[PDB]
């Protein structure tokens, strides 16, 4: 197995200087050199052909023969995509991780001006990562260019690909649009955080196709070719490409809008299928994304992969100028940009419309009688306040452009971060008999960046997921203790390249979760003010071995059912109808005030 980790690494290696077989013949259609689109169904297509061959290749021998051959003449991108797949779902591959992506591509992580000076200087080289900052969204690009958040989004997608076919696999890949929904919905809410902790609104939704887009320059070179990711300037609009007009986007809104409202969707052979209470969501998420699994591909069509296909290409929407797609192309690039958050709110409202539908919950559906949740308090240095503050590290670049005879070429960055903290909920269980419960802890801004507070129905777009877990109550009074580390929705470790190789990559062996540094947003100065929502549920009637479940919440199980039968997002999906927070609050249910208070 650590054999088997060894050659793994191997064909993840210098995948830049990389570039038949029957088995082999679809596939070898986009050049090398080219950027990959995660997005694009000509891109995805070719992917899916080259995992489908590392799929049903025979055995491990010959899944790293064929793929040591494809990867001599397929595109980079692609096969480092379609490997992945492979490495994830191969029964042959359980218990070996894949290589860090930014390790395997350190020129989409770093600045051109990081990557030339590497490239320029038998001793270690060390990049360190000036000029006026004119771009007041350039405050949030900590967090925007973080090189764990970009991580996360490649893997998210390749455990839920949306070329995913079940019977194919054979495995069906649960809830996974409603999971698309909520992943993409948490890094909205995650996004505004970002904003307000640095006194700026919440962001606005693109959601009319004929507004200009604001700029965004992404320094970042393509090595594999000398090719670039292409700069948007500011004041461009979104123009009919050869594949898709952006008409034919806008019929796919209404069209979609429109089933929302009558409570049905249209499947391919005419008859409406009924967005229950139950599958909704599901259904809804693999329609818009889409995924193989939407209902009707035909009529509602491929909006939200479409979207970023035309503004990763609106510098160029017809080819004409040989000029290759921005960051919005491809999932390790896409969080870079700014307006992959318009485009996500945008996505994130048609989810909202549909919400707004159900009926708020009961108090029979939020209670858990006989369990009280009598205080919370956060334990961190000083008491129920978070320290956040920057902090230095360096990326080893050596695995993924040529080192020649330097021993190691490493870039130093820094990242958000914060100190660690663990709660401890007192919780009075008034049965004669042990409960067993969920904690599910949320937290959600208190006030806007003017001041007003955020009523109890617009948490719902701004509570951020910190944790979810399974405690037992016995009789009388418990104190649950748990700690920041221990969150399901982080990562907790990702293995180097050295690391695997030698036996230091030490089951949890995926590579999707929420990055440690990030669990928390930064707040300011003076100290932030968050509501801490703790809520306790039954978990005899949440619960659905199991490998990968370090990032759960975010990133769902190994081959396995998202082991909560609760909406995602829970309690915060559906309308509240009541103004302050504190009057939603039921007995199981707690909100402490901390503040989160950033040092310059
Ligand atoms: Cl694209
Ligand atoms: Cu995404
Ligand atoms: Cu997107
Ligand atoms: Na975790």
């Amino acid at each position: 197995l650590h054999d088997k980790q060894i050659r793994i690494c191997h064909l993840f290696e210098q995948l830049s200087s990389a570039t038949h077989s029957d088995r082999l013949k679809n596939v070898g259609k986009l050049q090398p050199g080219a950027i990959f689109s995660c997005f694009h169904p000509d891109h995805l297509e070719e992917a899916r052909h080259l995992y489908e061959v590392f799929w049903e290749a025979g055995d491990f021998n010959d899944f790293i023969e064929i793929a040591k051959e494809a990867r001599t003449f397929v595109n980079e991108g692609l096969f480092a995509f379609a490997a992945e797949v492979a490495v994830l779902h191969r029964d042959d591959c359980k218990g070996l991780y894949v290589p860090p992506v930014q390790e395997i591509f350190p020129d989409k992580f770093i600045p051109s001006a990081a990557i030339n000076e590497a490239f320029k200087k038998e001793s270690p080289i060390l990049v360190d990562v000036t000029g006026n900052i004119l771009d007041p969204e350039y405050r949030l690009a900590y967090y925007r260019e973080d090189v764990g958040i970009n991580a996360h989004h490649w893997h998210w997608h390749l455990v839920y690909p949306s070329t995913w076919n079940p019977k194919y696999f054979g495995k069906k890949k649960d809830r996974k649009g409603e999971l698309f929904y909520y992943m993409h919905q948490q890094m909205c809410a995650r996004y505004d955080c970002e904003r307000l902790s640095n006194g700026m609104h919440r962001m606005l939704p693109f959601n009319n196709f004929d507004e200009p887009l604001a700029g965004y320059a992404p320094h970042l070179t393509h090595v594999a070719s000398g090719k670039y990711y292409s700069p948007r300037p500011d004041g461009l609009k979104l123009r009919d490409l050869g594949d898709i007009e952006i008409s034919e986007m806008v019929r796919m809104r209404e069209r979609i809008l429109d089933s929302i409202h009558l409570g049905y969707v249209i499947s391919e052979d005419g008859s409406h299928k009924t967005l229950d209470e139950l599958h909704g969501t599901d259904i809804l998420g693999a329609l818009v994304e889409s995924s193989y699994e939407s209902v009707n591909h035909e009529y509602y069509g491929n909006l939200h992969n479409w979207g970023h296909v035309t503004m990763a290409r609106i510098h160029d929407p017809d080819g004409r100028f040989h000029e290759e797609p921005g960051v919005m192309s491809d999932t390790s690039t896409s969080l870079r940009d700014p307006i992959f958050y318009n485009w996500h709110r945008f996505i994130d409202n048609i989810f909202h419309e549909y919400k707004n539908t159900l009926k708020p919950y009961d108090h029979d559906v939020l209670n858990f009688p006989d369990i009280q949740v009598q205080d919370v308090t956060l334990h961190a240095r000083v008491d129920n306040v978070v320290h956040t503050f920057m902090r230095e590290q360096e990326l080893e670049l050596k695995h993924g452009i040529n080192p020649g005879n330097a021993r190691s070429i490493k870039a130093r960055y820094y990242h958000l971060d914060h100190e660690p903290f663990s709660y401890a909920v007192n919780v009075q269980n008034n049965s004669a008999s042990d409960k067993h419960a969920t904690v599910r802890i949320f937290l959600a801004p208190k006030y806007d960046e003017l001041g007003n507070e955020i009523k109890a129905d617009e948490l719902r777009r701004t509570a951020i997921e910190l944790d979810k877990f399974k405690t037992d109550l016995h009789p009388g009074k418990n104190t649950v203790v748990r700690h920041s580390l221990d969150s399901s929705v982080t990562l907790s470790h990702q293995p180097t390249f050295e690391d695997l190789l030698h036996g230091v990559g030490l089951s949890e062996y995926c590579s999707c979760g929420w990055p440690s540094h990030l669990l928390v947003p930064k707040g300011n100065i003076k100290g932030m003010e968050y509501h801490l929502f703790v809520m306790l549920t039954d978990w005899d009637k949440d619960k659905v071995s199991v490998a990968c479940v370090d990032a759960v919440s975010y990133c769902g199980a190994r081959d396995h059912k998202y082991p909560d039968k609760k909406p995602m997002g829970f309690p915060f999906d559906r309308p509240i109808h009541t103004e302050h927070i504190s009057d939603f609050l039921t007995n199981n249910m707690f909100i402490k005030d901390i503040k989160i208070k950033f040092h310059e």
